[PDB]
């Protein structure tokens, strides 16, 4: 019915209980750090409900339809904007000193971020896999959990995340058929071709010729499947070999029709990675403004072990000139 | 003590039930629309516990003790960057389209903003007088209230707002008594002989449109200058509250304007730089607002529009003092004579 | 090459000049005045480096290609991003008092921002008409410059603009076509058709306050939505500038709107919401500016001036935020269907 | 008189884009905006390097000793940190560029680099790095880059007093610290020690339990940490290694200043080193999303230099965030009764 009412500011408004206050030393200062968290809880709330709806598209096959693209970055690019007002958010808790947070920091223990369910559920869901968190203390990230909410995280590590139904789509893309397109086939034929002409071309002068050398190999590099299924196994690469040339024809053909709001999807990809490296760039900084290892655990975590599209990034190591790039002639064009 | 309890997270959480979907008609956008609130809601929650304090401490006698000053500037500053933080906000709700919002904006009714209790406690704690609002559906904005919260709105009204309590500190700022520093008495002379200064260079100009134009500007600056000295003018714009703040108040800002550097009125300015602060970013929250409504409801949004203007504005007094400024030689001498009053 | 050489340094470090210093009086935050406006001012340059790249799009045909649409819309997705540093700037001289502004502020007449070359560039390539144009002192914008500035102005005035561009290019839309899909047609009848059956529900109510509210809200609604169908009042409305756009491009506009999310039709969805930002963006500049210029020098005018040109007047996509108001619900739209899917398959 | 254009010397600032791109016949359009982008760095840089001169003249001469001056220094430095802000948002102009637009006129760019910005290193000169702990990139100097002039603006900029140096003196001199005084550190000194024996003997009453053992654990952890404050060869030890940049007497200043902030003479003096923890943390934002940037257009040499600068060996007043390290309860804090306050008192 009315406002108060239909946001159930009933509950909202009556969940703040300084525990200064509870222990008979009310401290003024810990009102904010109760809002400031039940603000970013919310908006956590948000982002899982976009992504789990988005994850929903890729998994019940709705994304096949291409007219789904437009809501899927709509609700991608809506997820980076909350995560943005989160990293300015940090500003408000920097109003707080520390010798202010000092006076209440007692009364907190033994509570700690640690146990944001919903921080790690985001983790989980996006991609992050387990065996490449960082531990703490020699400890599980779970060992803080009991009850539903164990349950509720194992589920989440256990269904499929947003990177492994991204990598599903990337595997279909059109063009890497070796019967069509054959994108791969004419790709590394055609860097092969121009690493040569410019070898006869190069035949300070010399050690640009070395440069040369170092192009070379990275750029032959990306046609070595093994090399690829070793990296994957490590952690250092996490999209399948098919899904990588998926990705890499996006780029490429990025202004053919059929790929401009995918190329904007793997670009909302990357932003999204970036955003949750700068919530907890800003986060660790803060911990250290306040008590002065929590702070290098959390240092350890800026790190690209917690960035899950780190192969999106990496495709600018492998740029080419563009007339090295196979033509996608009128002829051809009639797929995209 | 765990997390989730330490901020009741059971409450905070589970307080999101989409009304399109108990309707059975789930539309993905409504949870947006709730959360967006909930989080106005919280901050709204912050500010008004930061400006009760202030309020308090101006009430119960603490600002008189100047070590209260910096506690003081600082939580008001803080309100600031909340607010700065609450404009950015709707760039969250820009992510809607219109389209998406018209899918579940049947299931609102009889729900509207224009009934956040909090908002109006923010605004009558500040200061807006009830009097001076514009009527929404020719009807004052409380009958939007009924039983527990009307009363409370009513309370909000009657005690003394940030305005009032402001206002009482600056009536007793050092530096105003005629038996002492005599700040009006010296301003009002100084400014005389510097009008008739400048009279006397302009009328030695040569003949000419320019120095004309310099005439015409002379002429406006000293009505406005010497309009300053006129207290029944102010009470007059008082009464028909184009003005909020008394005469004296007036003169205490003044002081605190021209001797800011002085250091007994360093962290005092800094509290009015704030204050003009707060009025300036609640105006661009309700610039952002109508914004939005528009977007989205397209061409309320003339109510909305009507509110973006002077009639809100608290501490318009503050922002008008720029009127008033002189050239600094024209500023009465402090001097070690008597600068360690400040 | 060097960085200082490549960016011309050499030009843009040594343009700092304190007119309270040239008269025996340096005023140490006149520094800051400057180096704000000239950041403003390299900004407003990477502005119409965007818009005219865009403009040129359009009126070569390259926008016919469908291709190119994705470098239109990050273009103007670009220009939106730096509107919004823009206003955000604006709190690096709100850390200047007006106090300390009044004592280098004598040193500044006669300049003054209107004289803005790029500003005004800018808000005639957008399509700001001129006669819509709130007068300063009864005076015209243009005067306050001569020689090649007062012929750039005119130049810009008479070449066509983003608005007449993106007009030309919404006539052309796939659907409109009554021999095609019929868009027009067909949404006039599913309306017609809507409105009969509500008005039947609501007739055969009781007679009560409630049931009088509603035939109330249905007669306020059946007004809004069929007046979109009289094109003679749409001439009208153009001809008093209160409206922008041709009845057809209106009509292009719709079949965005309604049909965003067939491929064909996605992209451009993000052009016309890109539009619509940068004039946000340009109002809120605007309303910043007025805000700055009353707490430096009060009210009283310059600050009245200003305030007018926060007004639905300068807002050049108007008629793309108003067509929120033919909103209906999602069942009166006519089906696209596989039947004429392809059409808008890419 | 006086016109826009000519106050702001936009004859050179609007004449200073060249496309490298286009000079070599291949016009590159985003190439603009890399430089445009650079342009606007580079004039903020010069007013950060404005009001930082301004703010290390009013120590360097003697005006800080009068306490009128500390609203102005507050404030500029402040303003430092607004414009730094503007500057870390200003990279998502940058971002709007795709790393294969960059790599279309990256070739014509060698062999300029942001290493050779004159003004980022007079900066970091002015505010206070240590060029023995910099990071050498390909073991150079950072100084060989440059020649002629510039080489000896950047010496200048190395030899004159740093804002660090002028700040250290200035705490030094803290009132308070005086042993015949208020003898802050000798108090403190006694009061921590008493207020540890009380700890212990709380702690030690607790029965027999885990929980005591871990609070034993801490609180010999907190006592070895507090009483390391009273060592001053440590200090001079960590100041060797560079762990600490301030001499012990200003540390001892700035630790007053941090207690007994609420008391008038000390109120704006906390906000100055409130701003210049604030400028050190924006300065490694500046930093942090500028390797991002790079890490985005040239993929994974120099990034790992750049990644080395994102550290407290480039956190010039690291010594001010580490004094959260050294908090107290409050009632441990020496007491200054109005009497004693007197002193603090405008
Ligand atoms: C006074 C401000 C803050 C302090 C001192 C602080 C302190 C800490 C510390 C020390 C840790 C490491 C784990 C531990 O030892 O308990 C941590 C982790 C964490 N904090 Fe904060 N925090 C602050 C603000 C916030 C805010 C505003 C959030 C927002 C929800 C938050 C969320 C988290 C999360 C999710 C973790 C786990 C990080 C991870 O494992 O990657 N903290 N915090
Ligand atoms: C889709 C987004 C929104 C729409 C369409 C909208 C619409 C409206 C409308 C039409 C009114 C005028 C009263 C009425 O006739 O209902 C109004 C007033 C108001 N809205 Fe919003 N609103 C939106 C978002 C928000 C948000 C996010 C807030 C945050 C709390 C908010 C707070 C208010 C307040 C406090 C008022 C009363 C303002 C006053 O009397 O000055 N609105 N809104
Ligand atoms: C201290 C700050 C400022 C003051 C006091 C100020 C004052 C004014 C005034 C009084 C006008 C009206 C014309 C006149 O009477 O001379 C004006 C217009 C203008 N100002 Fe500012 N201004 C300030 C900052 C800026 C900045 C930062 C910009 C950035 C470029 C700017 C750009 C303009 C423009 C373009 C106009 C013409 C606006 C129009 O006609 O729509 N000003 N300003
Ligand atoms: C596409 C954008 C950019 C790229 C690819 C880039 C690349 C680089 C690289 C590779 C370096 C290391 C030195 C070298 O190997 O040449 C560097 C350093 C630097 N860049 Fe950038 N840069 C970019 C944008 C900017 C911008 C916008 C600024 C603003 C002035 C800037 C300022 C600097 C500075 C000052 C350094 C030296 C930093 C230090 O030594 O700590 N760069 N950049
Ligand atoms: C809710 C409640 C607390 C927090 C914290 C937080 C930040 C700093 C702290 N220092 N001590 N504590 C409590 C003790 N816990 C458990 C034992 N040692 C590690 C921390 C803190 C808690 C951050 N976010 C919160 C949200
Ligand atoms: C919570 C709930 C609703 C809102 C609104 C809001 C926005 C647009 C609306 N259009 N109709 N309604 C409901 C009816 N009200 C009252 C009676 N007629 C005028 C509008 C709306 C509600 C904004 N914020 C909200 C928070
Ligand atoms: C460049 C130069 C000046 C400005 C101004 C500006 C702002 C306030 C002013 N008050 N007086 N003046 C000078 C005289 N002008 C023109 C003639 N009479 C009306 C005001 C001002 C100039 C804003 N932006 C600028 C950029
Ligand atoms: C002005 C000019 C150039 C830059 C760069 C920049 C960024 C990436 C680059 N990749 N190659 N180059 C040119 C070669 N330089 C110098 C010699 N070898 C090291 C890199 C680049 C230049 C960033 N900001 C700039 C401002
Ligand atoms: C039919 C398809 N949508 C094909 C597909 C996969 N990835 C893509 C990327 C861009 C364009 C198309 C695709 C699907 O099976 O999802
Ligand atoms: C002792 C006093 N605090 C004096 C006072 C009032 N307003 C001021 C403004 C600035 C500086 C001082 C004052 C009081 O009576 O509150
Ligand atoms: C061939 C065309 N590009 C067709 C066209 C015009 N406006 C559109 C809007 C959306 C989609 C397509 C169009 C042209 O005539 O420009
Ligand atoms: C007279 C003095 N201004 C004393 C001084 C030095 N550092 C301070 C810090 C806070 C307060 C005062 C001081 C001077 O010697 O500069």
């Amino acid at each position: 019915l009315i406002y108060g009412n239909y946001l159930h500011l009933e509950k909202v408004l009556n969940a703040q209980e300084l525990q200064s206050e509870t222990k008979g030393n009310k401290i003024h200062d810990e009102h904010l750090f109760i809002i400031t968290h039940q603000a970013y809880e919310l908006w956590f709330k948000q982002i899982l409900w976009e992504l789990d709806s988005v994850r929903e598209i890729f998994q019940n096959g709705h994304v096949r339809d291409e007219r789904n693209m437009l809501k899927v970055v709509s609700r991608m690019h809506r997820v980076s904007v909350i995560l943005k007002l989160l990293v300015q958010q940090f500003s408000i808790l920097e109003t707080m000193t520390a010798l202010d947070f000092n006076d209440f920091r007692e009364y907190l223990s033994p509570a700690s971020g640690f146990q944001s369910l919903q921080f790690r559920l985001l983790e989980n869901k996006i991609g992050v896999l387990q065996n490449m968190r960082v531990p703490y203390n020699r400890r599980h990230y779970r060992d803080n959990f009991k009850g539903e909410e164990n349950e509720l995280l194992l589920k989440s590590e256990q269904e499929k995340t947003l990177l492994e139904l991204v990598e599903a789509w990337l595997e279909r893309t059109p063009g890497l058929e070796p019967h069509g397109f054959n994108f791969w086939g004419k790709l590394e034929k055609n860097i092969t071709r121009g690493l040569e002409e410019e070898f006869i071309r190069i035949q300070e002068k010399e050690e640009q010729v070395a440069e040369f050398q170092k192009q070379k190999e990275v750029l032959l590099s990306l046609f070595d499947e093994k090399r690829h299924e070793h990296l994957l196994s490590k952690g250092e690469r996490r999209l399948s070999y098919r899904a990588l040339q998926g990705a890499l024809m996006i780029y490429f053909y990025r202004e053919e029709p059929r790929f401009q709001v995918p190329f904007q999807l793997l670009t909302s990809l990357m932003d999204i990675d970036s955003l949750m490296t700068k919530w907890r760039y800003n986060h660790v900084c803060m911990v250290h403004r306040m008590l002065g290892s929590g702070y290098h655990y959390l240092r350890s975590t800026v790190s690209d072990r917690y960035k899950v599209f780190v192969d999106l990034f990496n495709l600018s190591t492998y740029l080419i000139p563009r007339h090295w790039i196979p033509k996608m002639n009128p002829t051809i064009h009639k797929f995209l």
